[PDB]
This record gives structure tokens, C-alpha cells and sequence, in this order.
């Protein structure tokens, strides 16, 4: 009896579906589970590698003796997970062919964007958030009433250590979107397994950095340590631009439109060699020669095409002028622009980095981490977890939750005086009077903007704070769904914000999050709600987060939900699943901030305790510390 | 092929040590090992349970078919892992038995004292560190060596959820010996792993509540359950006595001894009637008679001899004089004091609100969390973890490490003005210098008193602080290692304590933690080092709080090493294994105080930022920054 003969039986009776089935770490999942004697359905996109997979499986399991093995190992092909149309056809598919699921395995996980946030398109970011987080909400919510029914189930979410720990966020520069939605699976997890109990357990699994494909790459594609290497050059050349771009501004008198065409001639000598170019691209010229690489052409040319176009939508997402087609005719640099010898040196100072991380120094093997998760689900009797089958490493993490603070310092406040504030918000108006009125009659700022979403929302602010709109210190703008743009008119007409901070316009939903053994589930919060409180408050934050890490000075508050006593047990759960995921976002796009042009902070204010009152003095003590906690947080430190 | 086929060959060629083997769940971890293919050493102190569990899994493997059995399983009686030369004596016994050991399960966990920590003598929370903490350092100081040697090995702490997790704290009341213990086997892991890696892994188990006797019980002694149930029903007793006779003490000219007088004829009838008794004592003698069991001699007495030491020396110990004797002569209640109706219906309580916590509403058995964990003992690619094998609870965790802050408000501050401060350390000079300026020359405290551990400290801080020390305000005692007596000559000779701030005497030890693969080990820490570390970073702040946890009024702060420049990375790592194992206390001792007569105030002030110095502005600025965190907790909060 070989080393099969340790999983014979060990799922037998089971029906496991596996995302992301087809490769890597979901293939091994969805391999031992068949072996161990469940019947799997795998689901990904390209038809022919599910075949290939499909039938090196079945092969094996004759191999160990099973029969009528074509029942055993299904594929689902075009299967999208960022396509809720897909993950209902993907479900029917496997209902019909199993019936009733007992494993859900939310494998699949795409890289996602890999840019800084401020290169982050919106709309990638959400296609994140779909293809590797609203994916697994939406599947659950379709498996999970089966599965109650039936009185047994289990939901396994795929996670990462760079998804973070219950209580402590860890940065993951460059991946902020996929850093979330892997937070965002420990925290579906962490929040919904007392709902689901006791029928069905939900853990996440967070492996450390596998040995595989995706790491590694294949003949073809670069894996995540050469794309990551190639955009750590990029990138620097990037950065390096405009940094110095924002600084020769700050001491020249020509605008940006002016200094930008100083580089249209694409010469790395002629700029360092051109006596009416500002010296901070005097000196980044000679910088790109001196540390280049000769066979590079990035070591005798500024740009290519692909970062020209990264550095103009930040200069215009910045507020600069300047037109569309100003680098139509740049000069090409001839091929490579980083060389081999450079991309593989990034590459191996990736990899070397990262093993030495590890306690361990060793990855695991995709088959590793799938024979770990396939004994773990066998156990019956832990939920609500995240087990680790790798890793053990020694990367920087930031504890979240720090109950106790108070006022910050007389000096810092007293920078205060004259501030331009913005504050963002329309279901907490009680937060945002108190805020608004805190700034402008205690510490003497000289105007709020407040914007909002709705006129309705507009005109209770303007009630509510009647006096200041009267004395002209407080703007109402209205933003509906075009936050950048309001930002925008905000900075055009009242001027750049110290102070920001950053409420979620919705409250969260009051509906169940499960539904009774016996019902439909009809009411329980949809795939499409799920996807909406995610909008609301998520990508809401990072919206403003984009837009606000360009303007000089800035310091912004990101203000997860709140609730109270008349706030429901299911909200309390969203409003610490919001915590959690938005933790990773904060943590991330802060050290990304510390390698930006510009000086702004960003931190995170929970209004829940996470805790679950007693008359009106204790709730007025409650938001002032709400009020303590964002002035700890946007006071300008003095220089 | 049965159940135990899915074993065969799992961990063949491997050698396990498992401490507490006899029964419970190392008995499981022992069986399961060696039908995996160990040869497995049982470690315990009584013969007859060890021989006949060894008699047990013997005869299993000769069922499954191995051969030589009784080469496969011995057993090492007299071993109480409380003793260091028992621990040597077992290393000695298993290395000649079977070689080198691949798997160090440290599993053996004494319950421990089961008091309120102000009713723990301080040499049973010292047992309890030598029994469940100091011999699992001890044994894998013993068995690393030879692991690092051979290129392999494991050590498997087997800690608790009531060890709370990585950064959060979970208090476990009337248990702080325990749960100290437990948090510091898995900080040892989480600590320890990058220097005993890449040949050594070490985690920790954490299992939730475990169905088997140690919760159970059996036909002869009571379990974990009743026993938790007659002590809710003991120290209601004990607790709402001593509250009475505090409470009636503040109002009333007699003294303590008089107070106590009054209940010497144990009469509940008779002290409600008394007209002479202050009202506080008729109200309780009221309340025992209106709740009591009138089966219960509890309702119609108010206390026996047990309680009436416990009380005596809770008095003591808050300095109040009273005879030893003065109990003498109280005549005994008939017994049952408390019936079993009350027994029992404390006991269903104990247990339905534990089935209430868990997430799946059900325990494992001992035989499950075993299989989990030899399961999870053959991932060889994770190392530093805290592993759950059951669980899911819905219990209140404190998160550890909050990093921003400022100074408490002027209310509070105020109230300082004429308080008496008490500051304990000898180390950290240049902390306690300054912390007694600021209270002195900032707020207007009029005294503190300076306690040290020798005549060397006392002189360096009269040094230090010789303006203050000529004008009387600060007064310096040496406490030797007789700090409870210490602390009953400030209370004498100086008043009562407002804040009480406890830095430990000596700084942390500058010794390697792991050995060179070919050297002796001889400069590693050695086990009676680990011990010296316990007694001066744990047991120092316990025997403190302790006595503190009976002043009235008084505010403590609990301080955790320092770690500087200089430090060393050993350093920065027993700093952060002392934070993680005191926050454990920390958190615990807090729950209890809210159910003492007495308010006190207890937190934890960690120096070492987890981080690991830029000119002495920075330097005055992280010192600066400590003493706005212990005004933080030590301004009394105004009524
Ligand atoms: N690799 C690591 O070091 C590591 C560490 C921690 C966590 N993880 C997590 O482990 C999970 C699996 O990682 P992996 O290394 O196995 O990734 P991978 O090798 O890139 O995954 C490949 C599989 O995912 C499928 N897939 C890709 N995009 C998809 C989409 N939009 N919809 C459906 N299927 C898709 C692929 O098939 P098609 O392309 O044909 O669809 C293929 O079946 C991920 O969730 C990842 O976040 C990985
Ligand atoms: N039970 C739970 O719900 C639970 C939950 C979480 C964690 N844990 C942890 O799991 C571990 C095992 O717990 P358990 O429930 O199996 O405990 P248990 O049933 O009380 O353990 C009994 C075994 O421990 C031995 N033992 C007791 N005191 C000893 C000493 N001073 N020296 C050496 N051996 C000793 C006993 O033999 P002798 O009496 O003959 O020495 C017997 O072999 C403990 O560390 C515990 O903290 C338990």
C-alpha cells in the first residue's frame, strides 16, 4: 500500500467543487481530494487544461483501483469566477451532476492589478474584489442552503499570509487589491462561521510562498518573481520622474506642462547636458546614467511609451494641465529597455529575500499545501479559523485594534489654525456636525468642505450646520457617484485639504446572513448586495484614497462603520468583516505612500469596538473620542 | 484496510517524546503516533495508568500487524515535569531507548491553582510555570541539540485558546497561573522558530474545549466542570464576605478585627438580627438567607474553617491586623455547605454557556484532536504558528500592541496633584529618573517612593534624584526579594499608592538561544536561565499585582523589558515572548479585579515596540512617549 493508501476513504461520500481546478495549488486540491474518495468538480476558464487535468486524475485513481472513474472527476470549462452569470452556471452544472455539495473549495485567485494604488485603474480594482472575494461570498450563498438543509458542509476560502491575521494587518505593496480580497476571504471566515454553525464549517487556509508555476513562472510567461523584478525597475523609473517632476515644480516658475516637454526629447545626456533644465532633472539624468546599465536602453533614454503614460494620468489625476497628446511624438527607445542582466538580478534578489524570510527556508509544493489542506478538512470539529499549512515568516506586521489614546500634542493642533479640511460622508450627519464644528470652533480651521452624496444628504448638513454656511466656512458638495471629480471641484475652489476624512456615505444592510434550515433563503443578503457593501465600503475608501495620496500636505482618515445598540448582531458582523478587509488596504497603501513623491498619511479609525449605550453622556463620550481618535490622526506634524 | 490505515507509514522512522502520555490527550497523541509508525516514549508520573496505556496501544499495533511491539512503545514513570532532574532523567531513559528524538510533544498541563490570583500563594504560580512552561523549554533545551545535529526535528507545544493568540490577549478568570503558562508555549514557538529553523520546526497546538475527563470528570473526582462550579459558589461566598466587612469598615469606628468578630458566631439568622452590626454585614447575612439553599448549611451559616483562612488572609495581606487565631474556635457547618442541587446546577451552567461559545455548538473527543494533530505533525513546511485542531469561540479577546496615543485628559491629570506614587525597578534608571520627575515637577504629586531591589540602586537613584530626595520627596526602600514586604513598609511609613508603576529589576539575559550544529551548546540559555527569566519578567509583576490588587485606589501599570539599540536580536526576542505571556496575566487579573470589593486599575506598558536610535532627540522622544503611556493609565479617573 503506497502513499495513497494514507487518504483511501478519508473523503469518501464527499462532493468537493474547487475553483481554480484546472493548475496549481487548486489541481493538487482537487487531485487528492478525488484520491481521498471524494467526487470533484474542478471549474476555471481554459477548456483544455481541465481536460488535461481531468484526465491525468481519473488516470490515477485507476491506477489505485477505482471504477467508473469518468464519475469521479468533472470539469466545468468558461467558468470566469468574476462572472456571477458563470458561478450560477457553475452551480447548476455541479448540482446536476453531484447533487448536493459538501466541500466548496475557493480556490482560484488572480494576481490582480500589480501597480501602486495611484496606478490602479477603479475598475481593476473591482474586478479584483469580483474574480477573488464576491466570488466566494456568491458561491456560499448559492451551496449553503443545501448544505444546511442536508445538516453538514464546508467552506474553504484560499487566503494568504498577505491577507493579514485576525489581528494585525501586513503590507503588500503594489497588490493592494489582491491583498484585500485575501483579507477579505479570512475575514468571511472569521465573521460568518457562528451564523453557519452548526451545520457547516468555514475556515480560510493561508499559505506561505509556494514553489510553483505562479511563483516560479514556465518557458512562456514570467511568473510573480519576474513580474514583480521587471516592476520594480519600471516602477523606480516612474517614481524617480515624478518625484522629481513635483520637486523641480515646486522652485520653478514654468508650469508643469512647460517642465514635462523638457523631456520630450527622450536623451538622458542631453537633459543632464541642458543648462535651462531644472537641476532635480539635471541630477535624476545623471543619476539614470550613472546606475544604469549600459546595454539598457533606459540608460540613455527617459521613458518608453508605457511609463510616459503612468506619469501622465498621475500628473493629471494630481490636478496639472496638461494635454492628452503631449508624448505623441516621443522617440522610442530601441529594445531591451532593461536588459536581462538587470531583470534577472531584480528577479533573484526577489526570490533570495523571500527564502530568507521564511524560518523554514523552504517553500512547500503546490502538492504540499494540498495534501496539508486535504488532511485539515478532515477535521470536523474547528470553524471560523485560518490554519496555515507553510509558512512561518519574519515580514513586518501592524497590530489593528489599539483601544486607548487620547488628544495629540498642543504643537500639532496648533497647526490646525487656518486648515482646509474635507470631510466625506452622508449617513453618519451626527459624526460629521460634531467633526465639522470640532475643527472649525475649537481649533480655529478656516473652512470645511463637506461632501456628500445626494442633495438630500447636502441640504441636512447645511440644516444642521445652518451657521457656518452661513458665515461661509462650510462648503456642500455633492458627489453622487463621481467622488474623483467633487474632489476635484473641492481642490479647484476652495483649495488642497490638510485634514481628510474619509466616512462611507451607506450605512450597512439590516438583513440575515443566513436563512433557517427549511427556507429558501430569499431574504439572506445576495451575491448582488454583498457585492454592494463591498462598493460602499470598500472600494469607496480606495476611491478617495487614489485621488486624495496626490495632493501634497494631505492627511487622510479612512472610517470603517459604525454601531450602536439599535445595530443588529448581523451588522456588528459586517461592520468587523469591513474592519478586518480594510485594514489590508491602510497598511498597504501607507508603505506605498513612504516611497511616493509626496507626503501624505494615511490611517484607519474603526467606530466599531468590535465589543457589542448608557444615556446620552456616555454616547457623547463615545464620539468624542471618535473626534480624539481623528485629530490623533490628521493633525500636521510640525518640521 | 481500516481506519488506521490512513496511518501506516505517516511518520515511520520517526522517535516522539510525549509528556503526560498516560491518558487524556497525549495518551491519543502517543496511541496515534505509533500506530503511524513511531516508536513513541510516554512520559508521567503515575506507573499503573503508563503501563496500562503502553499494554493498550501494544496490543493495537500487534492487531494492525507490527512486530517487536513492545519496541514501539515505553514508558518513563516518576516523571513530574514540574522537577528538572526528573526531565533529566527522562532525556537520559528515551536517548538510551530509542536515539536521537525526532518529535518533542510537550503536552503535559497541570490545571494549576484555581484561585483568584490575590488568594495564589506565590509558590503555587511557581509550580505551574515549572510544570507547563519552564520543562517545555527545559526538554527542547535537552533534545535540540541532537535534532540540530541530525539536521531534523520538531517540538510541539501543547498550549491553550485560554493562551490567547498571536496579538490579542484572552483573560481566563481564577486561572493566571495557567494561562500564563499556556500563552508562554506558544510564544516560545512563535519566538523561538527563526532561530531553531531550517532544521527545527515548533508550533503550538491550541485546542479548544476537549470532550474527556479532565473537563468531565469520572466516577471518583470531579472534572474541570463541577470543580469551576463549587468554586463560583466558594469565592460568591468568599468575595461578597469580604466586600461587606471592606465596605462596612468605611463607614464604621470599630476596627477590622471588631468587624470580624461579629461573624464568629457563623450565625446568618442571627447577624441579620443583630442591631448592633453595621447594616452592609445584615444586608449580606439577608441575601445568604433569601438565595441560599435552605438544604445548605451555607444559608443558614456564613462561612467554614476553608473560606474563613481564605478570608483571613486576604485581610492580612491588605494589611489589616487581626489575630491568627481569631478563627479558631468557629464552629464547623454541617455538612453539605453547598448541596449538589446547587453543585450541579452551577455545573450545567459551566457547560451549557461553554457549548454556547463554540461556533459548531459541539466538543471533540480526545481521540479527534489527536488525529488533527498527528495529521498536522507530518507538514514539514511550517514553522512559528499556533495551530487549532478544534475551536471556533465566541469569547472577548483584548488586542495587544495599540501603537498611537496621547496624553490622558487635564481631568484626570489633575487629580494627581498631592498623590502618592509608587515606582518599582532597579534597571531602567534613566525610565524611573524620569518618571518621578514628571509626576513630581509636571503634576504635583506629593511623594513617590522609589523601590529597588538593592542597596547599589537605591544609592544610584538617591544619585539621580538628590534634589528631590533632600527635600523629601522621594523615598527609596530596598526590597531584596522580599517586595510584599516592601510594599507593607511604603503603605506604613508613606501612605497608600495612587499609581504604581512595576519595572522589572533586571534586564534580560545576552545569551545565544540555539547552539552552532557541532557545538556543545554550553553558552546557550540554559534551563535554569529560562527559569531566572520567568522569576524576573513574569513572576516579579505577579507577586506585585498581587498585593497591589488589595490597596484601595490604586492605579498599576505593569512595564515590559526594554529593548534598545544595543539590544540584541535574543534580546528583542525574549522581550517579545515576556510581552505576549504577560498580556496573559495582564488581561486576566483584570477581569477578576472588576469582581473585587476593591477598584483597581491594571495595564500593561510594553517597551519594546516589536520593531527593532536616531540621536538623542529620538531617544528622549521614545521615553516621552512611555510616560504619556503610563499617565495614560495611572491618572486616576475623577468620579
Ligand atoms: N502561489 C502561492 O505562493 C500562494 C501563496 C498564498 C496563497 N495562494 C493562493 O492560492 C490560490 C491558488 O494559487 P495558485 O498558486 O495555485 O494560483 P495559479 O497557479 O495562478 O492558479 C491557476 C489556476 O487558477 C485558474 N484561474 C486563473 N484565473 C481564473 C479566473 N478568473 N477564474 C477561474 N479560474 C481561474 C487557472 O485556470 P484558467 O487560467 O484556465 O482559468 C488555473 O486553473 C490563490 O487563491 C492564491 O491567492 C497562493
Ligand atoms: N482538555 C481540554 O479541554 C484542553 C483544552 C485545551 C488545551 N488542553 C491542553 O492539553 C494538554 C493535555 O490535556 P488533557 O485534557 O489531556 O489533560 P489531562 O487529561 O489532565 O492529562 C492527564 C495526563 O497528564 C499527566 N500528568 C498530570 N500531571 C502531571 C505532571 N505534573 N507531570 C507529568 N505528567 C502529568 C497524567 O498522568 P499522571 O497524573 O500519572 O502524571 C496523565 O498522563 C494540557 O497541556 C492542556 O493544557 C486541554
Amino acid at each position: 500500500v503506497g502513499w495513497a493508501e494514507s487518504l483511501i476513504g478519508l473523503h469518501l461520500g464527499k462532493v468537493a467543487l474547487i475553483t481554480g481546478g484546472s493548475a496549481g495549488i487548486g489541481g493538487q486540491i482537487g487531485r487528492l481530494l478525488a484520491l481521498s474518495g471524494a467526487r470533484v468538480m474542478l471549474a476555471a476558464r481554459d477548456r483544455h487544461k481541465l481536460e488535461q487535468m481531468q484526465a491525468m486524475i481519473q488516470s490515477e485513481l485507476a491506477e489505485v483501483g477505482y471504477t467508473d472513474v469518468e464519475d469521479r472527476v468533472h470539469i466545468a470549462p468558461g467558468c470566469d469566477v468574476s462572472s456571477e452569470a458563470q458561478l450560477a452556471d457553475l452551480v447548476e452544472r455541479t448540482l446536476s451532476a453531484f447533487g448536493t455539495v459538501d466541500y466548496l473549495i475557493n480556490n482560484a485567485g488572480i494576481a490582480g492589478v500589480e501597480e501602486m494604488v495611484i496606478d490602479m485603474p477603479v475598475e481593476g480594482w473591482r474586478h479584483t474584489l469580483f474574480a477573488n472575494l464576491i466570488s466566494n461570498y456568491s458561491l456560499m450563498r448559492k451551496l449553503a442552503p443545501l448544505m444546511k438543509k442536508q445538516g453538514s458542509g464546508y467552506i474553504l476560502n484560499v487566503s494568504s499570509y498577505f491577507g493579514g491575521e485576525k489581528d494585525a494587518a501586513i503590507p503588500y505593496p503594489n497588490r493592494a487589491d489582491y491583498a484585500v480580497s485575501k483579507a477579505g476571504q479570512r475575514a468571511m471566515a472569521e465573521v460568518f462561521a457562528r451564523f453557519l454553525g452548526p451545520e457547516i464549517q468555514i475556515n480560510a487556509i493561508a499559505p506561505g510562498p509556494v514553489e510553483g508555476d505562479r511563483l516560479r513562472g514556465t518557458g512562456e510567461r514570467p511568473g510573480l518573481f519576474a513580474r514583480r523584478a521587471r516592476l520594480i525597475l519600471e516602477n523606480k523609473r516612474l517614481n524617480e520622474l515624478h518625484a522629481a517632476l513635483i520637486a523641480a515644480a515646486r522652485t520653478d516658475e514654468r508650469s508643469m506642462h512647460e517642465l514635462v516637454e523638457l523631456l520630450l526629447p527622450n536623451d538622458v545626456a542631453a537633459l543632464e547636458q541642458n543648462p535651462a533644465a531644472p537641476t532635480a532633472l539635471r541630477e535624476l539624468a545623471r543619476r539614470f546614467r550613472s546606475e544604469g546599465d549600459p546595454a539598457a536602453s533606459s540608460s540613455s533614454a527617459l521613458l518608453n511609451r508605457s511609463i510616459a503614460a503612468k506619469l501622465l494620468a498621475r500628473l493629471h489625476n494630481g490636478g496639472y494641465v496638461l494635454p492628452a497628446d503631449i508624448f505623441a511624438n516621443l522617440p522610442n527607445p530601441p529594445d531591451p529597455f532593461f536588459t536581462r542582466a538587470q531583470i534577472d538580478r531584480e528577479a533573484r534578489k526577489v526570490r533570495d529575500g523571500i527564502m530568507g524570510m521564511l524560518y523554514l527556508q523552504r517553500m512547500p509544493t503546490e502538492f504540499d499545501v494540498a495534501m496539508a489542506t486535504v488532511y485539515y478538512l478532515a477535521d470536523r470539529n474547528v470553524s471560523g479559523e485560518t490554519f496555515h499549512p507553510s509558512g512561518g515568516l519574519r515580514y513586518e506586521r501592524t497590530p489593528t485594534g489599539g483601544e486607548l489614546f487620547g488628544l495629540p500634542s498642543p504643537e500639532r493642533l496648533a497647526e490646525l489654525v487656518g486648515s482646509t479640511v474635507y470631510l466625506i460622508g452622508e449617513h453618519l450627519t451626527e459624526h460629521l456636525n460634531l467633526l465639522a464644528r470640532a475643527y472649525l470652533e475649537r481649533y480655529g480651521a478656516r473652512q470645511v468642505v463637506m461632501i456628500v452624496e445626494t442633495e438630500t444628504g447636502a441640504e441636512t448638513m447645511r440644516r444642521l450646520l445652518h451657521d457656518h454656511v452661513e458665515a461661509g466656512r462650510l462648503m456642500t458638495i455633492v458627489a453622487g457617484d463621481q467622488i474623483e471629480a467633487a474632489i476635484d471641484q473641492a481642490i479647484t475652489r476652495y483649495g488642497r485639504p490638510g485634514p481628510v476624512v474619509c466616512t462611507p456615505f451607506r450605512p450597512l444592510p439590516t438583513v440575515p446572513l443566513v436563512g433557517r434550515k427549511d427556507s429558501d433563503w430569499s431574504t439572506v443578503l445576495s451575491e448582488a448586495e454583498f457585492a454592494e457593501l463591498c462598493e460602499h465600503q470598500l472600494t469607496h475608501h480606495f476611491r478617495v484614497a487614489r485621488k486624495i495620496a496626490l495632493s501634497d500636505g494631505a492627511s487622510l482618515a479612512l472610517v470603517t462603520p459604525e454601531t450602536t445598540a439599535t445595530s443588529t448582531t448581523e451588522q456588528f458582523a459586517l461592520a468587523n468583516f469591513i474592519k478586518t478587509t480594510l485594514h489590508a488596504f491602510t497598511a498597504t497603501i501607507g508603505v506605498e505612500s513612504e516611497r511616493t513623491a509626496q507626503r501624505i498619511l494615511i490611517n484607519q479609525v474603526d467606530l466599531t469596538r468590535r465589543a457589542r449605550p448608557r444615556d446620552p453622556h456616555e454616547r457623547q463620550q463615545e464620539l468624542e473620542r471618535f473626534i480624539e481618535a481623528v485629530l490623533l490622526v490628521t493633525a500636521p506634524l510640525p518640521p
